[PDB]
């Protein structure tokens, strides 16, 4: 598990807010960033669509052109972003509260490296 | 201005650690993700972004989301961060799990 | 529901035990956009052919001040309706037809989005 | 030294059109596709605008989500035809483009 940390929007309330996350890798030199939105899709359920940013560590600044990969990650309930959330991959994570100013914190599992 | 919400990577040393945030637009519904790596020979944050649009209908979510770089001048986070958009941005102190908070004033729209 | 827009692309392999990758561009034919798609073939779970490729479109701006925000990124699996050659289609329900592929691994096509 | 083509979108005769092309690099299994547009800088200066996807060649489908990298690359030497140059020392040389926007070039990669 490594720890994740984000918001959702609180401009208004009429939509699904948008929101965005970070996942502080605790077994490499790696972030990742998640952003995305939450929406029911038209089975009635849950989804979360999301894209990624995966930066990677380099260690000579002439190799940073190489350092970010990109991809999507749609996740299902295992439109609240608090509870469990899987993913296709066997990914998974846990988002807890989201407060009065639209922070949250939670855990990200990843399946594959 | 807008708050930003990130984390730095503190694995082993790192002089030049990565890390990401997230800004929680104050005048637009929208939420951008920056992620990248603080360099110092002088300190420079070289980042890239994704830029979430809210839709109307998951029909929409195609096109949702942009992409681009930003490169911030004034290797900690901490502190006072510019760039040449003229975007801003003020970071407080990194916690010893690396969780920082800040403000963003983005010059662009 | 789209005016069909040409493409024109390239595959691109040394060892034979895995899929080429590729790229190619759509000349969009109703809009004064560019959209660039690029991936590599596989053989799904189930059968089949699948195309997992990531796109970047790139809409005109008039003022190089605004160039930030002319770039939107993101998936396109399509399956057949490991040869690029034929018929293909996607979730959206946008179609792509890629023609023979030449020794030089070019290869052109035309593409109809259903979405805008 | 790698061939490129694409094409430039010329539906509305624009001065600063928007193009893409396909990098076939020539000794590796990778491929990179650039799309932006040709602006004519504040200074009088051309200058490519682009955001790349590179993509690498994986074993296993399962391996699919790691293999595209992106990032953008700012060309100097609004037309596309002729040489032009970036920050990481790569060279791209582009020929003449025809009536329905295609071309054809070289791309020399200072970097892997
Ligand atoms: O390899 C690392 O250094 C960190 C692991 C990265 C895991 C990536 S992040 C995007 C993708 N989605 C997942 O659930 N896992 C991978
Ligand atoms: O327009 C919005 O909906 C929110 C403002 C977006 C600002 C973007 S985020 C990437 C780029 N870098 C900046 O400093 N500003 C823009
Ligand atoms: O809107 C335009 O200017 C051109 C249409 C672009 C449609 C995009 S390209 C990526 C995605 N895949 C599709 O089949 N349609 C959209
Ligand atoms: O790594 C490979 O397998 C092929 C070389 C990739 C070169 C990349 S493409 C984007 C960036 N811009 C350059 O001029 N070189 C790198």
């Amino acid at each position: 598990e490594s720890p994740l940390h984000g918001t959702q929007n609180t401009i208004n309330k009429r939509t699904q807010p948008t929101f965005g996350f970070t996942v502080n890798w605790k077994f490499s030199e790696s972030t990742t960033v998640f952003t995305g939105q939450c929406f029911i899709d038209r089975n009635g359920k849950e989804v979360l669509k999301t894209m990624w940013l995966l930066r990677s560590s380099v260690n000579d600044i002439g190799d940073d052109w190489k350092a970010t990969r990109v991809g999507i990650m749609i996740f299902t309930r295992l439109c609240s972003l608090t509870g469990k959330w899987t993913n296709d991959l066997g990914s998974n994570m846990t988002i807890g509260a989201v407060n009065s100013r639209g922070e949250f914190t939670g855990t990200y599992i990843t399946a594959v490296t």
